[PDB]
C-alpha cells in the first residue's frame, strides 16, 4: 500500500469502493504470504498466485469480456495449468490499479547438495533437511555450480505449499 | 506488505531488524504516495523514486561496494539525472528483499486536448485545466490518436510534484 499526503494508509487489497476487508473487496486478495503486484510490472516467467496456487506465468493476454489482464500459468508444485484474471483495486479517488497476487519467498543458506536435494539453513539456524529443488530453468545445475565455487554466497528461494517446501530459485549474495 | 499464516502484517518498509518506523528503518522508505517494489520486478523504462524524485529508469547495474542494485534515472519533471541504490528489507526471519520505491499514479478522464495540454476530469468530477503532457515516448501523439477515436475510453496517468501536475502515461480502458 501507500500513505497519502495526510498520513492515511491505503491498501491495494481494496476493490471497488494491516488492512481489513471492506465492501467491494475480494476475500481472495487477503491470502497469507502474498503481496499485491501491479499488472504492468508482471512479465512472462514471473511467479504469481493463480487460483490460489503458486504458478509460473506462461501467457499474458486481455479478456475481451472485461478488458482486464488474464494470466496463464503452470503450478510450481503440481505442474497443472491455472488461469486467473486481474482484480481492479480502487483504494482512493482516481487511484485505479489492475493487480495480481504474488508469493513471498524465504531465503535459506545452502549447507549441502546431494541426491537431488539440498540441506538448507534458515536465518535463525533452523536446518532444513532434504529440501527439494524444482526441476525448472536448469536451477539445480546453476545452484550446484555456484555452490561449488562459493557456498556461503549461495541462497535458495523457497516457497511453502501447506507444509510442503520447494526451492524454486536461487540468489548469489555479493558485496 | 503481507500477512503471515498467523495473521500478523509485515511491511517491506522495514530494514534490517499502517506501518511505523522501527530501529533499522530508513525514513526515506515512508515517503507519501510511494509503493515498495521488489528489485526483480524492475525493468528499464520503469518509473521509480530516485533520491526522492520521480524518474524514468535508464540504467540498472550492481554496486561493487555493496552488491545491491543501482538505478540511474531521468527526472520526469526537471530532466536531471538521479542515482539511487536499493535498500534491503528484512521484515521477518528469512524474508530478505531488495526493494525500491515507485510513485502512485492517478487516472483522469480526458475531456479536451488543445495547445499541447489536456483538460482532465478526476474520478469525482474535478476538472483539471491546462494539464501538461510529458514530452516522452510520443505520448501526446498516441494520446491524441486514441482520443480522436474514442474519448470516454482514454485516461491519462498523472503524477504530482508538490503541486505541479504532469500527465506521464496513458491507458485505454476496454471491456
Amino acid at each position: 500500500g501507500y500513505y497519502d499526503e495526510d498520513g492515511h494508509y491505503h491498501s491495494f487489497r481494496h476493490g471497488i469502493h494491516g488492512p481489513r476487508p471492506r465492501p467491494g473487496d475480494s476475500g481472495d486478495s487477503y491470502l497469507p504470504n502474498t503481496v499485491t503486484i501491479p499488472c504492468h510490472h508482471i512479465r512472462l516467467g514471473d511467479f504469481l498466485m493463480l487460483q490460489g496456487r503458486p504458478c509460473q506465468v506462461i501467457r499474458i493476454s486481455t479478456s475481451p469480456a472485461t478488458g482486464q489482464y488474464r494470466y496463464l500459468g503452470v503450478d510450481l508444485f503440481t505442474k497443472q495449468l491455472h488461469e486467473e484474471s486481474s482484480f481492479i483495486s480502487n483504494p482512493a479517488p482516481s487511484v485505479v490499479v489492475q493487480t495480481m497476487l504474488g508469493p513471498v519467498f524465504k531465503q535459506y543458506r545452502v549447507l549441502d547438495m546431494h541426491d537431488g536435494r539440498v540441506v538448507a539453513m534458515t536465518e535463525t539456524g533452523d536446518v532444513k533437511q532434504g529440501l527439494a529443488v524444482i526441476d525448472q530453468s536448469n536451477l539445480w545445475s546453476r545452484l550446484h555450480n555456484a555452490f561449488e565455487s562459493g557456498r556461503g554466497s549461495v541462497r535458495v528461494l523457497v516457497l511453502n505449499d501447506s507444509g510442503r517446501e520447494l526451492a524454486v530459485d536461487m540468489k548469489v549474495i555479493h558485496g
